[PDB]
C-alpha cells in the first residue's frame, strides 16, 4: 500500500513528521508496511519550483493510494501573493482529485471537555461529522458597477455526496441532519428532494431537514442532538468552521476528503502557524488522529485505527498536554513528547502482559 | 401625533406586541407626546381574515405611517397547506415592499445574564455588537436534472449598506469588520472594494475585513472583539442566528430593517413560538427592547429609548425573569407580571430628586 506524504510548510513538516512516526509504528507490529513518497506542496513547491501545486507532484498522489497533507501558508507569500500563488493549492488538489466529499469528524474527549469557549454542560457528549459537498455550488477588474456569483449544483453532485452521509450514518449513529435553504434556494429545493429520494434507500436512517441558519444556532446550543450532517459547498464552510469550536483547539481535529473513486487526502484542520514553526511544540494530534482517519477509509484497516484513537484517547486521560490545549499555567509537553507518549501508548495497548 | 403601524400576527405575536404597545404608551405619558396605532392583519391573521398573507391594504399603511413594529409569523395551521405561495412568509413581503435594505441585530449581554448562554460567562459578558445585513441584494419544478442560483450585488446597494454600517459604528466603538469571501467569491472581491472605498471618507473608524467562515469561529471564541459587523444577505442571515445564541435566548432580542428613505420596521428576532400562545409565558421584553431601537431610529427620541433600555436592564438586575431566561428551578414570572414590572421601572426612574437636588 503506496502512501502520498506532502509536509508542506510551517509545523506541516513537523505534525507530519509526528503522524509518520504514530503510522510506522502500528503496521510494523501489524504485519504490513507501507511506501511513502514525497512531495512539495504550497510555499515550499512555490520556491524550491514554480506553481502552489505542480503537475511533477500532483501525478505522485495520483499514482497512490491515499494522501497525508500537513498544512500551507505564510507571511512570506502573504505580501507578493499575485492571488493566483499564495497559499492554495489546496483547490487544484481538491478539483484535480475530484474529491467531492469532505469529512470532518467532532467528537470531544472527556479528557478535554473544559477546553472549548462553549460550557461543558453542552459540549460533553457530542461525536458529530460534518460531510461537505466539495465539487458544485459557489465558485467552480476593479471598478465594475455590478457583479455576479452563480450556485450551480447537478442532481449526480447532490446524490454522490448524500449516499456517503448515510453510507457513514450507517456506522454511527444512524442520524442524517441534511442543512440546506430551501425556504429561498432554487438548489436548495432540489437538495431536500434528493435527500427524500435517498431516505428512502436507507428506511432504517433517520433523516432531518434543518435549515443552514439555524444548524448554526444549534451547534452551539445543542450540539449532542446530531450524528451526521450534510450540506452544500459553501454552508459545510461555514458549519465546519462554527462546530470546530465546540471542542477548543482546533489542533485536536482532523479531515479528511474523499474522491469520487475512494482515493483519500487527510490533513489536520489547523492552520500553519507559521510563528510557532521551528520551536517544536505544535500539537501533533490532528495530524495523527487524520492518519487515523486514512487509515479507517482509506484501507478498512479497522483496528489499526481504533489503535490510535484508543491510544491519544488514554495520553489525554493521563493529563498530557501540548501549548494549545494547556490550561492557563498548566504543565504542557513538546511534539516529540506528545509523539513518544502516543507510541508508549499504543505498545501497551498491544501487549502479551501474563503474570 | 406621529403614526405608529403595529403588526401583530399570530403566535404569541399579539401577546408580545400588546406588551411593548403599553410600555410605549406610558413613556410618552411621562414625556409630553402621544401615538397614533393603525392595526393591521400580517402573516397566517391575514391568509385567514381577507385572504392574502400579505394585503396591499396593509403595505398601503405602513407606508402612511412613520415607522412599523411586527410581532411575529407562522404556525402549525399554515405548517401544512403551505403553498410556498402562502406559508406566513409575506415577511419578505414586507422587505420587498417598502425597500427595506438594512437590517440590525444588536447583541449587547446583560450581565444579570452572563450566565443565561450557551457559551460561558467569562466569554461573553463585555459583547456589545450590531450585526447590519444587507436586505436587497445577495442570493434570491420536481424531476430536474440540475439548479442554479445567481448571486447579484450592485456597487449602489453596497455603498448603501456599508455608509450605514460607519455611520452607526461613530455612535457607537468606531470599529466595523467587514465580512466576506473576496478569496473565492466575485460578489465579495467587489464588496471589500466599495469598504475600502467608503473607510476612507472615515478616517477615525477603524476597517478590517474578516472572512465568513473565521468570523464565525470569532463570534465565539472571542465576541467582544466585535463592535460593528457590516455583510451580505446570506452570511449576515447565518451570522445574526448564530451570534443570537451569545446572549442565549432569543426572547432577549429586538430587530430593526431601514429602508433607503428611512422608514423603519422593528420586530422582535424570536419566532412565532406556536405552543405557547395564549399561555402568557412569553418574554416580551425583545418586542419591547425593539419598540426602543424604534423610539431611536425612527424618531430620534434618545432619552426615551435610553428610559426604556435600562429600566427593562434594572428589572433584571432585580431578579425577574421569564420562562426562557430563568436558570432551572429558579422562579419565573408571566408576560403581564414582565410587562407591568418594566412599566414600573419606568415611573420610578423618572424619579427626579436625591433627598436633595
Amino acid at each position: 500500500k503506496k502512501i502520498a506524504v506532502l509536509p508542506g510548510d510551517g509545523i506541516g513538516p513537523e505534525v507530519m513528521e509526528a503522524a509518520i512516526e504514530v503510522l510506522k509504528a502500528v503496521a510494523e507490529r501489524f504485519g504490513h508496511e507501507f511506501e511513502f513518497e514525497y512531495g512539495l506542496i504550497g510555499g515550499a513547491a512555490i520556491d524550491e519550483a514554480g506553481t502552489p501545486l505542480p503537475e511533477e507532484t500532483l501525478d505522485v498522489c495520483r499514482g497512490s493510494d491515499a494522501i497525508l497533507l500537513g498544512a500551507v501558508g505564510g507571511p512570506k507569500w502573504d505580501q507578493n501573493p499575485s492571488e493566483l500563488r499564495p497559499e492554495k493549492g489546496l483547490l487544484g488538489i481538491r478539483k484535480g482529485l475530484d474529491l467531492f466529499a469532505n469529512l470532518r469528524p467532532v467528537k470531544v474527549y472527556d479528557s478535554l471537555a473544559d477546553a472549548s469557549p462553549l460550557k461543558k454542560e453542552v459540549i460533553e457528549g457530542v461525536d458529530l461529522v460534518i460531510v461537505r459537498e466539495l465539487t458544485g455550488g459557489l465558485y467552480f477588474e476593479e471598478g465594475e458597477e455590478a457583479a455576479v456569483d452563480t450556485l450551480l449544483y447537478t442532481r449526480e453532485e447532490i446524490e454522490r455526496i448524500i449516499r456517503k452521509a448515510f453510507e457513514l450514518a450507517l456506522t454511527r449513529k444512524k442520524k442524517v441532519t441534511s442543512v440546506d435553504k430551501a425556504n429561498v434556494l432554487e438548489s436548495s429545493r432540489l437538495w431536500r428532494e434528493v435527500a427524500e429520494e435517498v431516505a428512502k434507500e436507507y428506511p432504517d436512517v433517520e433523516l432531518e431537514h434543518m435549515l443552514v441558519d439555524n444548524a448554526a444556532m444549534q451547534l452551539i446550543r445543542n450540539p449532542r442532538q446530531f450524528d451526521v450532517i450534510v450540506t452544500e459547498n459553501m454552508f459545510g464552510d461555514i458549519l465546519s468552521d462554527e462546530a470546530s469550536m465546540i471542542t477548543g483547539s482546533l489542533g485536536m481535529l482532523p479531515s479528511a476528503s474523499l474522491s469520487t473513486d475512494g482515493l483519500g487526502l487527510y490533513e489536520p484542520v489547523h492552520g500553519s502557524a507559521p510563528d510557532i514553526a521551528g520551536k517544536g511544540i505544535a500539537n501533533p494530534l490532528a495530524t495523527i488522529l487524520s492518519a487515523a482517519m486514512m487509515l479507517r477509509y482509506s484501507f478498512g484497516l479497522e483496528e489499526e485505527a481504533k489503535a490510535i484513537e484508543k491510544a491519544v484517547e488514554k495520553v489525554l486521560a493521563e493529563g498530557y498536554r501540548t501549548a494549545d490545549i494547556a490550561k492557563p499555567g498548566g504543565k504542557y509537553v513538546s511534539t516529540t513528547e506528545m509523539t513518544d507518549e502516543v507510541k508508549a501508548a499504543v505498545v501497551d495497548e498491544l501487549a502479551t502482559s501474563a503474570i
